């Protein structure tokens, strides 16, 4: 078959398209109207953005396509260099780095992390908790405070204090305005205009703000000998079994760097958004807020009761199908081979996998696929091989998986069991786009059920 493409700008092509705060959900828009695969070209490359399970399971077969990099992980590259995000499947780095922090990424590995994931959430409620009357909650803003600090302390055991704060510290600054000038990067007619060499000043100065406190503490924990339950402990610590190295000093802060800029923004994205869901929808945050309670029996919780919260998982789940938090990932064809028996594609040319249109795909789902229903998730062998992707594919999925979903699962039921929560503004949904998606404005009212913590 012919491709289906949209509506083009000239010289410029489809380029212009991406000119937008909100490209994902334009992109979104696009494969409603177009279906589940459609060209987009810019000068000097093109695309394929795939939309159905059909296309997407066969784009998932690691035989035939591998990660690339799409644009704004290209400059992303320029600060967390060859960590485990920016790194093609086969530099020698991305190997290493994954099979030493592959079991400490590991379910069984949140048990070590547990401790200081609490002493943040802690902080978190015992915030709300100290709100006045009239006062509100700026929902993504805190739980952004609060999973910048949980990477921090169990990355590097280094404390953000988010909650202490106004103005960041000037490393998450720094990190914050140098993911936006990758961005940004994106969308100039002419990247060399002298109106620009402001932007690459502050971007070069935020690059050495991010290395030389990652460096420091580096060389302060070979310095010290201290033995910590972080990740920086057992990257010193650790060797690849197949090459038999350790990563070098850069890598590490390459990863330190890279577990900062990649997962804090993607989970402080679900929370705020599984409880955007909930305030919508009464009788799922109900049923929720009773499973808190009835499995959170403990003046903080275990690592055994945040895996028992099994409603509140289902939760998080759908909120991941409805607005998967980092979106869109690329792939390239290894080979000459023919997608989905219609679609020829040379050695190297890419595909785009939109995973908020895969999640909405009702061959798969049914028709309510804009309806939030935890339920769905309810008996996950019900769902098909490749129909749900919010943390990527194969060998390059997420391996900050099982530590966000606990993080997401331990704050959420600890807020679910101390507060009742009212949209008192009505909220409308406004999604933010970054690297990641969140609920822009997104504010709320708790109501203290005065549990003791
Ligand atoms: C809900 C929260 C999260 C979601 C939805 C999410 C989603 C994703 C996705 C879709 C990918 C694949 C990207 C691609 O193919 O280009 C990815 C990769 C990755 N994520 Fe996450 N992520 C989240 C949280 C985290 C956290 C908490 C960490 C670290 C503590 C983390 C670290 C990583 C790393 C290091 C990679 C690269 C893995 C590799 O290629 O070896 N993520 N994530
Ligand atoms: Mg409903």
């Amino acid at each position: 078959k012919e491709m289906p493409q949209p509506k083009t700008f000239g010289e410029l092509k489809n380029l212009p398209l991406l000119n937008t705060d909100k490209p994902v959900q334009a992109l979104m828009k696009i494969a409603d109207e177009l279906g589940e695969i459609f060209k987009f070209e810019a000068p000097g490359r093109v695309t394929r953005y795939l939309s159905s399970q059909r296309l997407i399971k066969e784009a998932c077969d690691e035989s035939r396509f591998d990660k690339n990099l799409s644009q704004a992980p290209k400059f992303v590259r320029d600060f967390a260099g060859d960590g485990l995000f920016t790194s093609w499947t086969h530099e020698k780095n991305w190997k290493k780095a994954h099979n030493i922090l592959l079991p400490s990424f590991s379910q069984q590995a949140m048990k070590g992390y547990h401790a200081m994931m609490v002493d943040i959430a802690v902080q978190l409620v015992q915030k709300w908790e100290r709100l006045n009357a009239d006062e509100h909650i700026e929902v993504p803003e805190d739980m952004t405070r609060l999973t910048l600090d949980t990477i921090g302390l169990c990355g590097f055991n280094y404390r953000f204090n988010s909650f202490y704060r106004d103005q960041p510290h000037p490393f998450i600054t720094s990190m914050v305005r140098a993911l936006d000038e990758a961005m940004n990067k994106l969308r100039r007619a002419n990247p060399d205009d002298p109106a620009y060499d402001e932007n690459k000043r502050q971007f070069q100065e935020d690059i050495k703000v991010m290395n030389d406190l990652v460096d420091k503490i580096i060389a302060d924990r070979k310095a010290s000998g201290e033995q910590s339950d972080d990740l920086l402990t057992h990257m010193l610590n650790g060797k690849d079994p197949e090459t038999g190295e350790p990563l070098d000093d850069e890598n590490i802060r390459y990863q330190i760097i890279t577990f900062l800029a990649a997962g804090h923004e993607a989970t402080s994205g679900l929370l705020s958004f599984a409880l955007y869901f909930l305030v919508k929808n009464p009788h799922e945050l109900q049923k929720a807020a009773e499973e808190a309670a009835r499995v959170l029996v403990d003046p903080v919780p275990s690592y055994k009761q945040v895996k028992q919260l099994k409603y509140v998982g289902m939760v998080l789940n759908e909120a991941l199908r409805l607005w998967p938090t980092a979106p869109a990932f690329s792939l390239y064809a290894k080979e000459d081979t023919v997608l989905g028996g219609e679609y020829p594609l040379e050695k190297g040319d890419e595909l785009m996998v939109l995973i908020p249109q895969l999640h909405r795909d009702k061959t798969i789902w049914g028709d309510d696929v804009e309806e939030f229903r935890p339920e769905r998730f309810e008996n996950p062998s019900a769902i098909p091989q490749h129909a749900f992707k919010p943390f990527g594919n194969g060998q390059r999925a997420c391996i900050g998986q099982q530590f966000a979903l606990h993080e997401a699962t331990l704050v959420l039921g600890m807020m679910l069991k101390h507060f009742d929560f009212e949209d008192h503004t009505n909220y409308e949904l406004d999604i933010k786009e970054t690297l990641t998606l969140k609920p822009e404005g997104f504010v709320v009212k708790a109501k203290s059920k005065k549990i003791p913590l």
